[PDB]
């Protein structure tokens, strides 16, 4: 190849995009490369027609033809598109893509023509694979840069109004504001319109749903950000006091509609799938905790400043809280980031108890002990304070990388096509200035160290460029030779800061509950890779969740639940000790997956039990708060008090929002919810945490303005944004509870909250009464909205109705407590309070308890089957002899069909070499469908054999030998079962009368048809890249992970339809065709 002794060796410029991943992220590109590589399969067991017969490979002269028609089209219009439209990033990287395309569909026809003169020819045979691959890699890159500039168009057009909304602070005059709308108007229908045209086109769901809620967030302000300009142009008058309480409602709704658009922009350049969603997720969830302990801070600091000694559940427990958030906030840092500040909760931690035990000692006054409870102060201000820090820097380390990447775009741009000017210049200037503030809000020596190197190198080279395009010399043999020298450590620079990202983020684990149990439950395989990480990492924040559960609760329950929380995690790092020992082998390791298997299931279910009930106490009531600012700011009149008295009303609002919030992630964290349910409700927490000062400084310009409505029109509008956030907090929160489990706390509060009203006459309280029926108003009110939601969700007739009526038969009564306890209000008139309070008062329970019946088991009876009939000896004489006068006589024959088995995993080890993750996934899959019968139940059937292939695709990778047309087959097969699985797994969910079990029935396995079409192109490529070239091998190490991650996907999405499928199968319709046989497998059922 090397054509002359000098110049071939420092020209290693065919660098621009030249080892890229394949894609298949949109509806267009799926259906262009699935045929593509179905005829370019054909090719590469072709290509293994010269192996195993050795034999000859035929006319290809009508297979490479139909090859070349494929892609022929593309290029027909992909020239056209270049020369025509002044697309700059297009012109560079149209042409290098489709010289690789037509480099393959030419070097495909000189190697046909090798073997159709020569049927038997090794020098096509050298370039058939090198031919073929080309193409798919080809096309790939030709359809990702066509889709690159789709995207182009709408991320111009997003920046737009990202420009645009900066223009908000220069907007004083009335005049001006709706001349705003004028024009911000066209170009917001014209990026939804982009947007919901573009989701459409998308294969991964993951993402049209950022998309599809972004979008619809930044509608939802509109409506504020068109409000919060009039009342900041309303208050422009000698009159208007606290007048930039509007200036902050108004740039709050700017920043928020900013960070949407930002995510948007991000989530359309994704092609693949998606690394940094987690650093948003962790940096919401320190907010979340920074916010909980801001909350609880005061009310437990005047604990320690106060020598009198209360140690118990007042606010003790408001110390210990902070604690156990600040615990969970560093248990997101990496590194000894974490340590520190973990390290600083078990310190303050045990000063705590050093107390709490010296305060029972009446030691509040003593010097040693007041000194002590001084140190706990300090000591609460520097962890809130360095939880702040790891907060802000893991968003700040990421807000960098999101302007780094938004900004390379326009630097490639300057860097290559020689002149840019000051306009360009500034794009690696920007980029270079970002580097710097990873390594600063880095946390290592040599970490930052290392970066710093690198952005003082490109500091240089920059330097020496920028002159020599000054001096002249931009158009030379220095100014592109060095500017080639910049891109190269200009990629470096996105390693060593992405690399930087990636160190302060720590071995993750579930964000749902039933998530973290399989990831631990999978402690069953005590011995493998990173499960001593993610393994433990599980059990780890699940314990740390019953541990934060605890720490507000009475103390009867609380140490009842810690003495699980300490049994558990006692019988895992039991095993964490054992099994590292040599291998947890199965003998002594049985003993703790009897007990800890079992224990860990109690623990949530006391986790579940507690949750169900701090709901069942917090969501009763979730407006009366925000109803007594209504009454509170409107004023009356005048009493000067009106000022502390909204204060009272407006503290009383965020401690009860606070709590609502705190509670709302405690159902997510803990339920029955899956990821998407979970996802749903933090959304919601995250906004109410920001929405509730916005609507207070809304509630304060009422306060300063009695008689305005503009003041009144942004109340309404943040007093009712905050609530159709609460109403959704509420919808997602009890769909995330047993509902059998919520009617029976309720039911139990009504009872203990009835006694409140019994026993304030018996004290003798005429409120008590009133407050007495603040709880069965909005409890009762409560569970015909519960069971309301059940009916809107069945189709199950004889349910829908048998509940629709245990609702009329308490809908109504809801007289004998609102007009009775209204008419007896201070009253003691013995006969005429209980004669109508206490009968129909305790009849309102009994309703209650006919709801709860209605949920109970309607079609199955309370006395089963016990069949014991004593089977005696009588002996039977079957005498065989042989008669006199025929001959030869016997029962039947037997065919070659079997008795019954089952084809259980061949579980690949010892000195083999396997995909070690792939095997992972598919022993996952199989433990999951091993459970069930296969008999009448071809998704479990299908299942098992998608498992077993994904096993053989395992130790079809690594090495390999001319098995490629194994690896198109076995993913071949894999693609086949899974539609059986698609098929059927749709025909339950059809027949399922339940829809939210439906609903997420569909949603898990309409995954699996595009799945499996990646699996299969993935299967077609590496097959090509087995063992062959030496910058081929480097292409195939890399290109593994897509396949890896591809196959951890299938497993995960096939497994999750088998169970959602079972879940499915139980609410069936009255007179449903369709059902499997679902049967766990047992000694007597195999
Ligand atoms: O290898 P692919 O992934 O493309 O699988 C295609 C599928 O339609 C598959 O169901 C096969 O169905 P088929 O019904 O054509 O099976 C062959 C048989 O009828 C006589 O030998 C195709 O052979 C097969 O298409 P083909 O006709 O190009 O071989």
């Amino acid at each position: 190849m090397g054509s002359s002794h000098h110049h071939h060796h420092h020209s290693s410029g065919l660098v621009p995009r030249g080892s890229h991943m394949p894609v298949f992220h949109t509806r267009t590109i799926e259906s262009i490369l699935e045929p593509v590589a179905q005829q370019i399969s054909h090719l590469v067991i072709m290509h293994e027609e010269g192996e195993v017969d050795g034999k000859a490979i035929p006319d290809l002269t009508a297979p490479v033809s139909a090859v070349q028609a494929a892609v022929s089209n593309l290029v027909r219009v992909g020239k056209e598109t270049v020369q025509t439209t002044e697309d700059q990033i297009l012109k560079r990287d149209m042409p290098p893509a489709f010289i690789k395309v037509e480099n393959a569909c030419t070097k495909l026809v000189r190697a046909a023509q090798m073997l159709q003169a020569d049927p038997y020819s090794v020098p096509a045979r050298d370039y058939l694979i090198d031919g073929s691959r080309g193409i798919l890699s080809g096309t790939s890159d030709l359809l990702l840069t066509f889709d690159e500039a789709e995207v182009r168009k709408i991320i111009r057009v997003c920046k737009g109004i990202l420009e645009y909304l900066t223009v908000a602070e220069v907007v004083e005059t009335m005049e001006d504001l709706v001349t705003y709308t004028k024009n911000l108007g066209p170009g917001m229908t014209k990026m939804a319109k982009m947007i919901d045209e573009r989701q459409q086109e998308l294969t991964h769901q993951e993402h049209r749903v950022m998309l599809v809620n972004s979008m619809n967030t930044v509608k939802e302000l509109l409506p504020v950000l068109i409000s919060a300009m009039k009342i900041f142009v309303t208050t422009k008058n000698t009159k208007s006091q606290g007048i930039e309480e509007a200036l902050k409602n108004r740039n709050f709704t700017v920043e928020k509609m900013s960070a949407e658009i930002n995510e948007i922009i991000r989530v359309l350049q994704l092609t693949s799938w998606d690394e940094d969603a987690w650093a948003s997720k962790d940096t919401e969830a320190m907010k979340r905790a920074l916010a909980l302990i801001d909350s609880k801070m005061n009310q437990a600091k005047g604990w320690l400043r106060d020598p009198n000694a209360p140690p118990g559940d007042a606010g003790e427990q408001a110390i210990r809280q902070i604690l156990d958030e600040a615990g969970k906030a560093g248990e997101l840092c990496a590194g000894k980031e974490r340590r520190e500040i973990l390290g600083t909760c078990k310190t303050l931690g045990q000063m705590t108890d050093q107390l709490a035990d010296l305060r029972a000692r009446g030691q509040g006054a003593t010097p040693m002990a007041m000194q002590k409870a001084q140190q706990v102060s300090q000591g609460l201000d520097l962890l809130t304070a360095k939880v702040e820090n790891a907060a802000r820097k893991l968003e700040a380390m990421t807000n960098s990388k999101q302007a780094i990447a938004k900004k390379i775009d326009a630097a490639q741009n300057w860097l290559a096509d020689p002149n840019g000017g000051s306009e360009g210049e500034e794009h690696i200037r920007g980029i270079m200035s970002e580097a710097r503030k990873v390594a600063e809000l880095c946390e290592e020596p040599k970490e930052r160290d290392d970066i710093l190197r690198s952005l003082g190198e490109i500091s240089a080279l920059t330097a020496k460029l920028s002159d020599l395009r000054r001096h002249g010399k931009g158009d030379s043999p220095e100014a592109r030779a060095l500017a080639k020298q910049i891109a190269t450590s200009l990629q470096n620079l996105q390693s060593k800061t992405n690399r930087a990202v990636a160190n302060t983020r720590p071995v993750k684990a579930a964000v749902h509950l039933e998530g973290k149990i399989e990831q631990a439950q999978r402690w069953i395989d005590n011995p493998t890779v990173d499960d001593r990480g993610v393994g433990q990492a599980a059990i780890r924040g699940l314990v740390a969740e019953g541990r934060r559960l605890a720490n507000v609760m009475m103390g009867p329950y609380r140490q009842d639940l810690l003495a699980k929380c300490d049994r558990v995690d006692q019988l895992a790092a039991q095993l964490a000790d054992l099994a590292a020992r040599g291998e947890g082998e199965s003998p002594q390791a049985r003993a703790i997956a009897a007990q800890l298997q079992d224990s860990l299931k109690d623990l949530k279910a006391r986790m579940q039990e507690a949750m169900t009930q701090e709901v069942s106490d917090v969501f009763s009531d979730t407006t009366t708060p925000i109803k007594l600012l209504a009454v509170a700011a409107t004023a009356p009149s005048d009493t000067p008090n009106r000022e502390e008295v909204f204060e009272e009303r407006a503290a009383n609002f965020e401690n009860h929002a606070a709590r609502l919030g705190a509670t709302a992630e405690k159902a997510a964290a803990v339920g029955t919810a899956n990821k998407t349910t979970v996802e749903g409700i933090q959304a919601t927490v995250k906004s109410a945490r920001e929405l509730t000062p916005q609507v207070v400084s809304a509630a304060r310009i009422l306060l300063r303005n009695p008689g305005n409505q503009a003041a009144y029109e942004h109340f309404e509008t943040m007093k009712n944004q905050w609530i159709d956030n609460v109403e959704k907090m509420t919808g997602l929160v009890d769909e995330a509870i047993d509902t059998k489990s919520l009617l029976d706390a309720s039911e139990e509060a009504i009872k203990k909250d009835l006694d409140k009203c019994k026993v304030a006459m018996a004290n003798m309280q005429p409120q008590m009464l009133v407050a007495g029926a603040t709880s069965i108003a909005r409890r009762a009110n409560r569970i015909l909205l519960v069971a309301k939601r059940e009916v809107e969700n069945s189709e199950d007739p004889k349910f829908r109705e048998a509940v629709k009526a245990a609702s009329d038969e308490l809908s109504k009564t809801i007289s004998p407590m609102v007009m009775d306890a209204k008419a007896v209000a201070g009253n003691i008139s013995d006969p005429g309070l209980q004669k109508s309070f206490l009968d129909s008062g305790y009849r309102i329970l009994g309703a209650v308890a006919k709801v709860r019946e209605a949920f109970q088991p309607q079609e199955p009876d309370f006395p089963p089957p016990p069949p014991d009939l004593e089977h005696l000896h009588l002996t039977d004489e079957l005498a065989p002899p042989k008669p006199p006068l025929p001959e030869g006589e016997v029962p039947p024959p037997r065919p070659p069909p079997p008795e019954e088995k089952d084809e259980e995993f061949p579980e690949q080890k010892a000195g083999e070499a396997i995909n070690q993750p792939m095997m992972m996934a598919a022993r996952q899959l199989h433990d999951e469908a091993r459970k069930w019968s296969s008999k009448g139940n071809d998704i479990i059937a299908a299942a098992k054999r998608m498992a077993l292939l994904m096993a053989e695709m395992s130790r079809l990778v690594r090495g390999g030998s001319g098995n490629k047309r194994a690896l198109i087959q076995c993913a071949k097969d894999i693609a086949k079962a899974s539609d059986e699985v698609t098929r059927l797994a749709k025909e339950v969910a059809k027949q399922c009368t339940d829809k939210r079990i439906r609903t997420n029935l569909l949603q898990v396995c309409e995954r699996i048809p595009t799945i499996s079409t990646q699996l299969k192109i993935l299967s077609t490529v590496k097959a090509t890249m087995l063992g062959r070239t030496n910058i081929s091998d480097e292409e195939s190490e890399q290109a593994t992970e897509m396949l890896v991650h591809n196959a951890q996907n299938l497993m995960q999405s096939v497994k999750e339809t088998v169970r959602e499928a079972e879940a499915a199968s139980i609410k069936i319709r009255t007179d449903a065709g369709f059902t499997l046989r679902w049967v766990r497998k047992t000694p007597w059922y195999q």
